[PDB]
């Protein structure tokens, strides 16, 4: 079978595009699905609270856009921009898409960044976690909150201060296990080695996850991972961490 | 290298984003580069003369959404929105929407399926053509009057008249290979099996190439070569047809 | 499906264990069946017909060990020996080799690229050949000749003289498009670009095919398209040539 | 580049062949070198002391035979033939082998999965071990008894009674995680999941890792391991559990 993805994102946002893919890709050397991507952009260049609510406002005509093309799965990317419009919006966010892509006769699942990561803490059983992020403080302070505010505990959590979201798209990973291993982990149930959805993450997952031997998520991974669960699939997928492999 | 790849399409089309990321997934079965996909889209439903106008006034504002992302290279995809705009407005089309990505400070090279189609069979060296598309009659002549003005003779050509943009992407591909054996392809020098960006075609491409003997195009493989032509990245693609061979 | 795939190879060779996994592993972009594949050697450096008749010998050891492994399919690899072991060779080896795999509890079809080559210029309709190999004279005029014996005419044929086998399988087949040009090839059905199993060819097969505008065919490519056949798979590889499309 | 793997195999293994590629396959996706494999049989259907001492007698003449394929690496397999030889004979087998390769002018590093299990175990920095082997109690007496005196303590082991190499090849992989999950697996270290070349382990590998929170073995996995490392490369790959990602 064919599985057609949908993905609504910001228009500056290259890491979706590459991870889910990358992630999917590898799911078809172990699972007989195949997958094609769709993709529609909202207009956004600098990650600032003003650009981001601007952002939420095309989010519906995205929604409009995929569901044009009877998409099978519906995810909405930037995590941050949900967390930055008050507490639990991203299940005010979840219902209204779902709508919109029923007013459009092609009732579709809906998918955010943000309610995948909190499902997907939830599902390896982790009470309490660890948080990297990208954005500037007081952002990255919305994250934080948003997440605690949804019942999981944040140990040591950590902003690297970028705003461009190029400059975060272009972020070696491989900087991330010398971040982490500066982080205090050992008190934590499960590592967020990236909750943003632009900055690449996948090359460190396993590389971390085997250094820090506590469970390694990112945005990307939770949404593959919703994704395949809404579609009522198999979850194991090679270099997709230890939420990719026999937990849904 | 990781190839950026950028693709402007309509919100229903489903096949662009299907075969080129298929014709590039195969492409890295013989050649190092790898290749991620970016998309954009334009509103439109249904395939007429004034939805196409309508879609093709979209056009920039897609151009800005996946410059927004550094790509490095362009798809115009929908050809026949871009004829049905009069004679020659593939290079008018190309040259302001290249304005456009200069204009936001990432100046990338930019390929409309018209364009290309255009130059792939210029690049065979063929003169005459037989002609496939799923368009309705007076769709389907100015596609045909667009070739010829482009000093390249139109043998026999052939409509699948299907209006709905969703019908056109659930056609059986397998159809293709008898269809085309039932027009004159032995007085003709290269076959368009697909002058749309909308139907499916590469499964179809070897197979009817093989029993013809005679080269075969779709729109999407010319969109693959001329973005391979732009990059300076040599032109074989596995399963690709004639063109995508040291090409051409 | 996992589709085991056995091969009896000559130790020296490394053409048959390149191209064939390529060939197969590019058939899993286009078809949900997977393949593993697994080898025997047989003992033989330089291509020398007394050294053809003692490795010929091994054939039966062989097929032994490889179905041990319960395997789906054989390929009896090297046509040369087979062909210099006299004429309608291909047939016995076939008949006595499956007879051996019987003897072993996993009766499984067995295929020699002798019988392939033929069977695969037979279902393209071609009675006429052009042939290139990178044996010796006499060697050449082995092949030439069986072929011949087999309803098929020969037109023109191209020697490359190789005897050492390493240095057949170091040979550029980028020279190959070339060597071809400058042969006969529009009186000619059909091109057989490798008459060898140790000489690279794969690379150079839908390029030379684009500008001779004739059906190019590889020992290899045979040896895939006999071994599908035999399972009653559909014959469709991409980058495979006119034989391996809805084949053919 | 191309890198030529040459593998001395059971001629009834299907495992290596099948686990070995497939992780190889997995760490294209993530680095640049591409694989080639190339295999050399001996005879052996039934693992038993004395089929297995045979079997060993033909080590040789399976490492000329892969010589002659000028190969980058060459893999001995079967773990228990020469563990059922004495104490550290894997270190003897190694040196003879490389002798081998050697009188053949072709100089090639040779690995045994023997010592690429204990050299895998040290990487991690593993005192303490579990195991689970597919063969009769006494066999894997032996396996233990070689760990234990290569200074490595082995916790909780199991055996599964199986002879048949090819029953053991159709296991079920999915068994294991609720046979390690019945092991005593929190005093130790890492686990050897399987402590054999035959018995599919792959796909549970990241299941069981993750479920055990300890890192996870199989001979297979120690090989391709061990061949990076000694091509002195990196020896990240998905879906090889810990010691495949960053390790080396």
């Amino acid at each position: 079978k064919v599985v057609r993805v949908g993905q609504i994102v910001p228009s500056s946002n290259i890491t979706m595009e590459t991870e889910i893919p990358a992630l999917l890709k590898a799911r078809e050397l172990v699972a007989p699905e195949r997958f094609t991507f769709h993709s529609s952009r909202m207009r956004m260049k600098h990650v600032t609270k003003e650009e981001l609510a601007r952002m939420d406002g095309d989010s519906d005509r995205c929604a409009l856009e995929l569901s044009d093309a009877r998409v099978d799965v519906m995810g909405y990317a930037c995590l941050v921009a949900i967390m930055s419009m008050g507490h639990g919006y991203h299940r005010v966010s979840a219902e209204r898409l779902r709508n919109v892509t029923e007013n459009n006769d092609a009732a579709t699942p809906i998918i955010t960044s943000a309610g995948a990561l909190i499902d997907g803490i939830r599902a390896l059983g982790a009470k309490r976690v660890a948080v990297v992020t990208p954005y500037m403080k007081p952002l990255t302070e919305l994250v934080v909150d948003y997440i605690r505010h949804e019942g999981i505990e944040v140990g040591d959590y950590r902003a690297l201060e970028i705003s461009d979201n190029l400059a975060v798209a272009a972020h070696d990973p491989m900087n991330l296990p010398g971040i982490i291993a500066s982080m205090r982990t050992d008190d934590v149930d499960a590592i967020v080695i990236s909750a943003c959805v632009q900055m690449p993450s996948l090359n460190a997952i396993t590389m971390v996850e085997a250094q820090t031997r506590k469970p390694v998520i990112s945005a990307a991974v939770a949404t593959t991972w919703a994704m395949l669960t809404a579609l009522d699939l198999p979850t194991r997928v090679p270099g997709g961490g230890t939420l990719l492999s026999g937990a849904y």
